[PDB]
């Protein structure tokens, strides 16, 4: 392959081509006004026919990387708008996107996309071309290092929703359902790929072929040992490019390892038949999305090749990483209901037993007994999950949200308010969704959503670190990572956040805002509280909040909104100080 720009667009198509530079695009450029991208789009695309129709012209054979970095170094306002962004063009490559790459904001602060279907079935008749594009370019944007190509597919999806209900006479009723449903896959998605990205900068790629080795193993119990290492290969590759921002080569190998699946799912799983007889995307996202198949009834004990075989630090010593490898797809195939992080802290202990036992005199002896030590392992997350839906079916989100809000606070009082009340809404989400699943299916679902919220929480931790507590959590082990902020409490040295009145004191302009967004005016009020009385109880800190949500709702209700809030507020302010003794 002389020329890999030719290649990528001989390989993908115009349209998905395009599609993914547009999106490439508005993850390194999250300011830009679309008609900007546009053009950007098509001049690349332009030069990809020229070299696709002749690899000898001038430049062709620059790899992908130099002509999308040479690019973006060409914006007109790369200096006006992004900065010290434009620092990094002065750099070579690789170090050119490794610069920009640091430089993609992961809490961008854009306004809230919301559904106006009056308005957008029209925006959708006006221009529909603008009308697709603009909604990867908005959703990019927003998730910097969203799955490229799982982003074109949900763009499908958004235009089959509209073209569907946008004829209806209640184009509302038919929208709404659909475009909120998208939202939450949005979210999910994008929280789920920030994690791989994560894990690659700050573990390696070793952490993520074995957290991808359990996944897998657990999704196609039914596939060998060597399938399930070459689909790990391949798809750690797959993400590593696109976690770079390598979007192209991350979806042409993406539609290699599809084709693959699809060519191999006799071997690998039954549930695979109706994704594979789909479109490419569809295709894609359906294998991304499969089912776990159901458990193979001819699998032997563990113990006997992992606790009981005489020759087994023999093993361990020739194929360290193999052997292991052994152990955890072994594993994880028999555990469809534990947490990928469960079945990885499991391992780590299994190695570690091997380890220590091999020195012993008499290994077999030590290690005879070492699935022993999985069953507390095991328990702890049973309890977690138990405990907080116990919870949350007695109170509801909201409540569920603050009590976890206070809960957080108080283990990290330094980490900023924005970002103490999104972990907190977030999780309190995850109670719905999942404490009403069987509980084969509601371990992993919390604890899968926990994970990717910590990781959340020590990105935007990253981008300014203030706890030092948090720093190890996020740094040390991703495997221990829920057990360290499970740990995490109030810090008998932690000086309380001085009084500030301003920081309690409402105004109606709250009363002309969305719910969502007056619950998070709320919710900040919540930490606060924390970080000021962080000795307070939980149902101290309740009553108060009830407090300030009557006083809202009241005021925002009264004839004279002003001046509610003018006489009522400091009454309020006053009397909280108090009642948090
Ligand atoms: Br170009
Ligand atoms: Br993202
Ligand atoms: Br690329
Ligand atoms: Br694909
Ligand atoms: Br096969
Ligand atoms: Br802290
Ligand atoms: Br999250
Ligand atoms: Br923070
Ligand atoms: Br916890
Ligand atoms: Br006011
Ligand atoms: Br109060």
């Amino acid at each position: 392959h002389k020329s890999e720009i030719a290649h990528r667009f001989n390989d993908l198509g115009e349209k998905h081509f395009k599609g993914l530079v547009l999106v490439a695009f508005s993850q390194y450029l999250q300011q830009c006004p679309f008609e900007d991208h546009v053009k950007l789009v098509n001049e690349v695309t332009e030069f990809a026919k020229k070299c696709a129709a002749d690899e000898s012209a001038e430049n062709c054979d620059k790899s992908l990387h130099t002509l999308f970095g040479d690019k973006l170094c060409t914006v007109a306002t790369l200096r006006a708008t992004y900065g010290e962004l434009a620092d990094c063009c002065e750099k070579q490559e690789p170090e050119r996107n490794e610069c920009f790459l640091t430089h993609k904001d992961d809490h961008p602060n854009l306004p809230k996309l919301k559904p106006e279907p009056d308005a957008q079935c029209a925006a959708f008749q006006e221009d529909p071309d603008k009308f697709l594009g603009k909604y990867l370019y908005e959703v990019a944007r927003r998730h910097p290092y969203f799955y490229g190509p799982e982003l074109l597919f949900h763009a499908e999806e958004y235009k089959a929703d509209f073209t569907e209900c946008c004829p209806a006479d209640d184009k509302l009723a038919c929208l709404i359902p659909k475009l909120d449903a998208l939202k939450e896959r949005i979210l999910l998605s994008s929280a789920k790929e920030r994690l791989k990205c994560s894990s690659f900068q700050n573990f390696g790629e070793r952490a993520v072929k074995a957290w991808s080795v359990a996944r897998l193993s657990q999704k196609f119990p039914k596939a060998d040992f060597a399938e399930v290492s070459k689909i790990v290969t391949d798809l750690t590759k797959v993400h590593k490019e696109c976690c770079h921002g390598d979007l192209l080569e991350c979806a042409d190998d993406r539609a290699d390892l599809a084709k693959y699946i699809c060519e191999h799912q006799d071997s690998i799983s039954g549930k695979l038949k109706a994704c594979c007889d789909k479109p490419l995307l569809q295709k894609s996202h359906c294998i991304a999305e499969v089912k776990e198949d159901d458990l193979p009834s001819d699998l032997p004990a563990l113990a006997a090749d992992f606790a009981e075989d005489k020759e087994i630090c023999k093993h361990y010593k020739d194929a360290k990483d193999v052997f292991l490898g052994t152990f955890l797809y072994e594993y994880s195939r028999r555990h469809p209901d534990y947490s990928v992080s469960l079945l990885l802290r499991i391992a780590k202990t299994y190695e570690a037993t091997l380890e220590k036992c091999c020195a012993e005199a008499d290994p077999p002896a030590c290690y005879r007994t070492v699935f022993d030590q999985f069953t507390p392992l095991v328990e702890e997350p049973k309890s977690l999950v138990k405990k907080n839906c116990d919870l949350f079916e007695e109170v509801g989100e909201y409540d569920f949200q603050n009590a976890l809000i206070v809960r957080y606070t108080k283990k990290a009082p330094q980490v900023s308010t924005p970002t103490l009340v999104e972990i907190g809404r977030t999780l309190g989400k995850v109670g719905s969704r999942c404490c009403k699943l069987p509980e084969s299916e509601r371990l992993p679902c919390s604890e899968n959503h926990l994970a990717l919220a910590l990781n959340r929480l020590c990105v935007l931790h990253e981008k300014t670190p203030v706890s030092e507590k948090i720093t190890k959590c996020c740094t040390d082990s991703l495997a221990e990572r829920r057990p360290c902020f499970s740990a995490l409490e109030l810090d008998e040295g932690y000086v309380p956040k001085e009084f500030k009145a301003e920081t309690f004191t409402f105004h109606a302009d709250i009363c002309t805002l969305p719910e969502d967004e007056k619950q998070i005016k709320k919710q900040s009020a919540l930490a606060e509280l924390v970080k000021h009385k962080p000795k307070a109880t939980k149902e101290q800190l309740k009553t108060v909040l009830g407090n300030f949500s009557a006083f809202v709702a009241k005021c925002c209700g009264r004839e004279d909104k002003e001046a509610c809030f003018a006489e009522e507020g400091p009454k309020l302010v006053a009397s909280s100080q108090l009642a948090l003794a």
